[PDB]
């Protein structure tokens, strides 16, 4: 009866789950598209045709086709990340988490899962949506969506791969919330879509997109944003890239039909295999098949598309975690050891800068140098060190934010920005590495209330005040309660550019995040590379 | 008799001059060359014609014709610099202080003044050099040298006005000293030559002629080198600049001769009547004649000069000012005033850049904006003024200067490196403009030791310090007494890169002076404005 829904696509039958001493209903793999199989590889989703009969909604369904990473076997820092349920391309499903009893119409929450877009998968443990949905009583849904150059190929001009399927497959999940959520308790005129790393830069596709912005309310973007370095390519680039991905697999290279008729005759993990060899340098934080801007879901640049005010006006709650180079760096880059210090000599300094921006010509590797290093003391493994992650983090993931919550809060209707940098008590990656990327997920989760994970009183104040925040911000555009006596979280104006620290003390207000060094990426080393 | 010296050109009457409670013999105005009159105006000097009689040396000569500044009349703090006797173009003069009794074969100073090679006295008060001469028993002897187009007019292949005959005469007066300084009582092979500004680029120019390196044992560079941006022109510039100036002056420009012929008709404040209107640019800290890079005074540019080893090897002791800018700005920049605080508007700062740099692109504007801007601060009128002060100082100034001394003392015999950054307790400018260009002089000739001028017991020590650093320097090639107890100056190395602090407090050593903007200034900007 509670756990029985009946849906526009047909009935589903859910499950009774325990969260901290209490239950909710869990709809578990609801399929939202066709399964993109055989001739439907890289084609735009299809709506899932209706079913008769119930469809038992009770386990997580299958994860996308994806990359798995086999650095640290049996870690669970980066275990928990790869798939926990097979691989399969018959992989478009939702979740959805709703409070017992069923709400009437509450606000809802739409997760977005990032990785890259060459990973990812709705069914992590660090995404269970249980204890937010419990804790703010919100209807919280995951969506999922093709990955890699399943999700991504872009051969512009085919309509049979054209690029960003995948991120029509968000929205053909946002579309089918926006049709059925009111029959799981869900107001869908009341739809937050979050999202982190690329999953936050799709929730700025989905705000700058026209196809896209009437689906949702408002918008939460962690750690990444729709203008960053590795989130876009031309449809150039992705032609380029499809093409080398044929000449890896020995493909038919004469014309678009005959390349993905050869890469449709492939096995998933034969592409995957070579993913990786279509980028044009060796590089970090870089990925081989992700959106293009094609005309269609993008109408132009997404720098014109900023500047004139072409999207959605709404509220948005966004920001950063403190060190976000730091786990590319471990993965990609010369003189790094999860299980050292990481002390970086003067050389790998430099072949690390080479790396973290594999565009620039010598004048602006020469720049982004000076700009991190101090020539005082430029032997110093720990100054060498810190600056690289610095490099890798402003580049690609804080400055591209900045940028974009300068540009947005111009014609918005309300802007919060935070910086997320407390370091868990129970991190299992080294002190080195600071507040890595990835790891205010757990805490906007609500995974410190549980107590055998064995985070601290005050990090489950501290996820309890997250949640909260995030809720409110979903219900009202908001975080803050008024009336309340909590510290308020300030608007980010124009002016006065305020923003606020995620972490276990009393708030702080502070103003104009990593201007200094974000002046020199947004600014100035666009200038030099473009005049050189 | 004491007063009474025969020399190759013929007798000098000194006169006898009170020092402090003492006395010492003065040879003031003693003619080194032949009067650089009529049709030799813009020549080569030529040696003085020896003369029967007896020359009266008891009298200041003639200050060369140049520039008055007349922007604070009466104001003892400009006016300490402008001519103190009347201006002639009969004015190549030396002036001699001999210690009394005269001693055997003692230590030979020579001063070379400054002022941008277009001003400049070996009158002034500041250059007296009875002090020094009697405190550190040494010779002391002040040259004087064409400034403005007397000295610099260039006009190469020309043999009438080749360029360089300032640098010419400087060389003339070394060549005198070498030829009859032992009838002073001074070692003509312990000669160290010293110069402020334009003085200081002077010296470190005869360093690398080859026509000039026997005519001096060691060096002393006060707040200018060789490299300055101000200090030396291309032919092709000197040309013309030459030419402009006779344009300016309604002159025939179809030759060299006939230009010239017009030139040398002119009275000389004809000539600086329109020096300043020459300059290529809107600037500041820009000089309109001054040395030539010729391929005859200076066989090849002078970064291959220096690249090579192509100079004389000896030791060296140099040094700058804290704030060698702030003078310039206060005469040529919006915004600075010598009765205000001067706070400095974002507009003024981005438009003193603009002077400060004048052969910049906009791409090196921004670039200079960038690396003195606090971003988090950037309306704080003192930090503009600060950081304008910077900019001035490190590119004209500073990093020049270490440009030099790592390219010297990579062949050199020994390196001293000073940072004069004491303020006097009697400046008449304000605060704001700091330690001064040029406000080191009076240190180094003593004047802190008269009591009526008004300096502290502390300042005299300070005072009594440097004259003792300069004159054992100039003795020994080392500025420390060995055997004494005193802390010791260390040599400059490659490697450790020491310099010391020269004010009233105990010395301090420091490494790498301003290293972090001179790998801006002296590496990455240049590269910048090459590429673009
Ligand atoms: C020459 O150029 C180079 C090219 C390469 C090519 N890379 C490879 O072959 C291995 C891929 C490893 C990906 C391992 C992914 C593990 N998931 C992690 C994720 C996040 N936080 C992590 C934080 C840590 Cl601490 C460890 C793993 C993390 C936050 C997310 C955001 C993501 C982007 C993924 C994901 C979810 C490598 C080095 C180079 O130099
Ligand atoms: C917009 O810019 C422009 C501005 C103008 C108008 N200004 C001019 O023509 C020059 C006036 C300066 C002469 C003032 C000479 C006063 N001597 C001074 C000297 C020195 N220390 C000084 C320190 C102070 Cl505190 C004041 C005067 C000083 C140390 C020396 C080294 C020197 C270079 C000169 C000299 C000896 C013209 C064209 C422009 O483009
Ligand atoms: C309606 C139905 O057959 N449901 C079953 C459920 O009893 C079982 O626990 C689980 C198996 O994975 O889901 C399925
Ligand atoms: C002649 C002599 O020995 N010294 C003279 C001095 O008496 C005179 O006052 C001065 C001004 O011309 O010139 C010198
Ligand atoms: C500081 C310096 O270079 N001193 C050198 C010394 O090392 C060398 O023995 C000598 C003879 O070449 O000349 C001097
Ligand atoms: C050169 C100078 O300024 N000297 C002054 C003097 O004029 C003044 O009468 C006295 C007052 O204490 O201090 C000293
Ligand atoms: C949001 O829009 C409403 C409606 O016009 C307006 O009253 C309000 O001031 C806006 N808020 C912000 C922060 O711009
Ligand atoms: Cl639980
Ligand atoms: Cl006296
Ligand atoms: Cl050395």
């Amino acid at each position: 009866s509670e756990l029985l829904v009946n849906t526009k696509s047909g009935k589903v039958m859910g499950t009774r789950v325990p969260v901290l001493s209490s239950h909710i209903s869990a709809f578990l793999g609801i399929p939202f598209a066709e399964p993109p199989v055989g001739n439907m590889r890289f084609r735009r989703p299809e709506p899932k045709k209706p079913w008769s009969g119930v469809w038992n909604a009770s386990t997580y369904p299958n994860n996308c086709q994806q990359y798995v990473d086999e650095q640290f076997p049996g870690f669970s820092g980066s275990e928990m990340w790869n798939p926990n349920r097979e691989m399969s391309e018959d992989c478009l499903y939702l979740n959805i988490w709703v409070p017992s009893p069923r709400p009437k119409s509450t606000t809802v929450m739409v997760w977005i899962y990032g990785g890259g877009f060459y990973s990812g998968s709705s069914t992590l443990d660090v995404y269970n949506g249980k204890y937010l949905a419990y804790t703010e009583e919100v209807v919280l849904v995951s969506l999922s969506y093709r990955v890699g150059a399943f999700g991504f190929l872009a051969l512009h001009g085919s309509q049979e791969a054209p690029g960003n399927v995948g991120l029509l497959d968000q929205r053909m999940a946002l579309q089918w919330v926006h049709d059925n959520i009111q029959f799981f308790g869900g107001d869908p005129k009341t739809v937050t879509i979050f999202g982190e790393s690329a999953g936050g830069a799709s929730v700025g596709m989905h705000i700058l997109s026209p196809g896209s912005r009437d689906l949702f309310r408002r918008a939460i973007l962690q750690s990444g944003s729709p203008n960053c370095p590795w989130a876009s390519v031309s449809v150039a680039e992705g032609r380029r890239r499809a093409v080398e991905l044929g000449r890896n697999l020995n493909c038919n290279l004469n014309s678009d039909e005959e390349l993905i008729h050869c890469l449709r005759e492939k096995k998933p993990q034969e592409l995957i295999d070579v993913e990786w060899n279509v980028l044009p340098f060796d590089s970090i934080f870089r990925f081989s098949f992700v959106p293009v801007i094609d005309g269609e879901f993008f109408p132009t640049s997404l720098e014109s598309m900023l500047n004139s005010g072409n999207f959605k006006k709404t509220q948005i709650l966004l920001g950063v975690n403190k060190d976000e180079g730091s786990f590319f760096l471990l993965y990609g880059a010369p003189g790094f050891s999860k299980d050292s210090e990481s002390k970086i000599s003067r050389e790998d300094f430099m072949s690390g800068v080479k790396l973290s921006v594999p565009h620039a010509n010598d004048l602006g590797l020469d720049a982004v140098t000076l700009q991190y290093t101090d020539w005082m003391d430029d032997n110093n493994g720990i100054k060498n060190r810190d600056g690289l992650d610095d490099i890798v983090g402003d580049h690609n993931v804080i400055c591209p934010l900045m940028h974009f919550v300068n540009k947005y809060t111009k014609f918005g209707n309300g802007t919060y920005l935070y910086f997320f940098n407390h370091r868990a008590s129970n991190l299992v990656w080294p002190e080195w590495m600071g507040v890595i990327h990835g790891y205010e997920i757990e805490f906007v989760f609500g995974l410190p209330l549980v107590k055998e994970l064995n985070y601290t009183a005050e990090e489950e104040a501290l996820s309890r005040r997250i949640m909260h925040y995030w809720a409110t911000f979903a219900k009202t555009g908001n975080p803050n309660e008024p009336h309340s006596q909590e510290s308020k979280w300030p608007l980010f104006t124009t002016k006065e550019q305020k923003f606020i620290d995620l972490n276990t003390e009393p708030m702080k207000v502070h103003q104009r995040l990593r201007v200094q060094m974000c002046v020199f990426w947004n600014q100035f080393l666009p200038k030099l590379l473009n005049a050189t």
